[PDB]
């Protein structure tokens, strides 16, 4: 006779909580210019096979992102006023619980 | 006789909570110009096969993104006023729970 | 005799909650110009096969996105006023629960 | 005799909640000009096969998107007023639950 609980599990399991606030580029003040380039991706492919006495000129006018600001003139005040700023993050949650029970009762 | 609970699971399982606030480029103040380029993607392909005494000129006028601001003139005040700013994130939730029970009762 | 519970599962399972607020480019103030280019995608293909004494000029007038602002003149005030700003995120939910029971009762 | 519960499932299953607020380009104030280019896609194809002493000029007048603002003049005030702004997100829901039971009762 055999009365068994057998656990031969292969457990590559993931349990994850991400709770609260995640801010990128918050509260950026510029008197003249604010320039932001966020996560540009370039996956361009260029192939150039040149034969005998051949000529290839790969000369695009610019790259992926070009941002330009010029000739800004301010005569009077440039000002920012904030009376109060509160950045509150309260995380009572984000709890992980993993339970595994094996109970064998024999009579 | 055999009375068995057998667990031979292959557990590559994912449990995940993402709870609360995620802000990118929040509260950006510029007196003259705000320029934002967000996640441009370039997957362009160029192929240039040039034969004998051939000529290829690949010369596009610009790249993917060109942003330009010029000749801005302000005589009087340039101002921003905020009386109060509250950024509140409350996360009581986002809880993960994983339970696994094996119960064998024999008479 | 065999009385069995057998679990030979292949569990590549995904359980995920995404709860709350996600803001991109919120509250952007510009006195002169605001220029935003959001997620441009370029999947253009160019093929240029040039024969003997041939000539190819691939010269498009510009790339994908061109944004331009020029010659803006302000004599009097340029102003923004906000009395109060509240950004509140409350996430009591977003809970994940995964339960797996094996119960064998023998008489 | 065989009394069995057999679970040989191949579980590549997806359970996901996305609950709350998702804002892109919210609350953008520009004194002169606001220029927004949102998710332009270019899948253009150009093929140029040039023979002996041939000539190809691929010269389109511009690329996909061209946005231009020029010569704006403001004599008096340019102003924005908001008395109060509330951005409230409340997510009590967005809960995922996955239950799997195996019950074998033998007499």
């Amino acid at each position: 006779g055999k009365v068994q609980i057998i656990n031969k599990k292969l457990d590559l399991s993931n349990v994850q909580s991400k709770c609260g606030s995640k801010d990128n580029i918050k509260h950026v003040t510029g008197g003249g210019s604010v320039q932001i380039v966020y996560k540009p991706v370039d996956l361009s492919k260029v192939t150039s096979k040149c034969g005998s006495l051949g000529n290839i000129h790969h000369k695009p006018g610019g790259g992926q992102v070009e941002v330009k600001s010029e000739k800004l003139d301010f005569k009077d005040r440039v000002q920012s006023k904030i009376g109060s700023l509160d950045n509150i993050t309260h995380v009572p949650g984000g709890g992980n619980k993993k339970i595994e029970t094996h109970k064998l009762t024999f009579r």
